């Protein structure tokens, strides 16, 4: 009945992929032999190839299931439409229409909304909408602001820290951050920085850790200030101000594990906190666990009740 047009990032399903992926990544200007091959290492870094493909198939079909088991007023149908490798949004819109579909649903595997990600996920989705004919594309913006998703983030957060003895967890720290995004969104007062400092202070209100900060990750490879402080940077800041024993880094702009959490965390901020002695902490992300299902068919609901 109404399509669920659920959007991520992409990712190489093979190594073979990196490439036209890269390409697409900088929107055609295929990148050179070096970039590739520090993005390919980047990859190998983590095992090989990033997970986010099967963990965004379980999210948007889980997700598909959760509406559907909770209610009867509608059938959701899932369509995975992803930014930068097939299937395309645009493919998932067409999709849509060839199947039917007059009416759909559409969230992005993000939590907080800029423009550059969900609205781009958004423009192109609803553009090819209006190329096609249908379906009619009724989109969320963001959904930081569900309170179980806020919940699911601290009951993490308080299920790591109570394995940090008493007397070090005045010493621990709490890293809330995103994907980094140029500096001057904040100059046209995009919501994307202030969604994330606001996601961070409502995790703080109801977590056990006495301290945190907000940072950005993934800053890409140009040529203009982009957000920070960088989590890295972050790290050494807070360890020479504080001397903390604990980081705990959430990337709750980011909702499974891939490349930005497996090596910009994983890898880039335990290489600085193996540096200053401290330790290192970063508790699962949402993936497609059931409670995380859970706060997307909230999600989706609250929408579809609004429509
Ligand atoms: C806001 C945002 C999100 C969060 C919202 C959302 O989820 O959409 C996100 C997610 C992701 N970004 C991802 C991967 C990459 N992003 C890149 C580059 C970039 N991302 C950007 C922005 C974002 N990205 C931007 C403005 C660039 C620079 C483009 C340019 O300079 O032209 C590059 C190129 C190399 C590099 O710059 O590091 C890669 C490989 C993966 C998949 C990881 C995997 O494969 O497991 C995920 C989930
Ligand atoms: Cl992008
Ligand atoms: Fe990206």
């Amino acid at each position: 009945k109404v399509g669920l047009l659920v959007m991520a990032y992409g990712t190489p399903y093979k190594d073979e992929d990196i490439e036209r992926y890269y390409t697409d990544i900088r929107h055609g200007h295929k990148p050179s032999e070096e970039m590739i091959a520090d993005l390919r290492g980047r990859y190998h870094a983590i095992g090989g190839l990033s997970p986010l493909a099967k963990i965004t198939e379980a999210q948007a079909y889980g997700l598909e299931k959760a509406l559907n088991d909770s209610q009867d007023e509608v059938e959701f149908k899932a369509y995975i439409g992803l930014k930068h490798i097939e299937p395309f949004i645009e493919d998932a819109v067409e999709a849509m229409h060839k199947d039917g579909i007059e009416e759909a649903i559409s969230i992005v595997l993000a939590p907080h909304y800029s423009s550059f990600s969900v609205e781009a996920y958004n423009k192109r989705a609803k553009e090819a909408a209006d190329k096609l004919g249908g379906p009619r594309i009724n989109a969320i913006n963001d959904w930081y602001k569900q309170p179980k998703f806020i919940q699911m983030w601290a009951d993490r957060i308080n299920e790591t820290a109570k394995q940090i003895p008493a007397d070090e967890l005045l010493d621990t720290v709490l890293i809330v951050s995103a994907h980094s995004l140029p500096e001057k969104i904040k100059q046209h007062n995009d919501p994307y920085p202030n969604q994330l400092q606001e996601t961070a202070d409502f995790i703080f209100e109801k977590v056990v850790v006495p301290h945190y900060a907000l940072g950005w990750q993934s800053e890409g490879k140009t040529g203009e200030p982009w957000l920070g402080p960088d989590v890295q940077d972050l790290t050494r800041e807070l360890y020479g101000r504080e001397k903390y024993k604990h980081f705990i880094y959430t990337p709750v702009g980011f909702v499974a594990e891939h490349l930005e959490v497996l090596y910009d965390n994983d890898y880039e901020c335990k290489v600085v906190t193996d540096e200053v002695g401290a330790a290192y902490h970063r508790p699962p992300m949402p993936n497609s666990d059931p409670e995380f299902l859970e706060v997307l068919r909230t999600v989706v609901w609250e929408k579809y009740s609004n429509l």
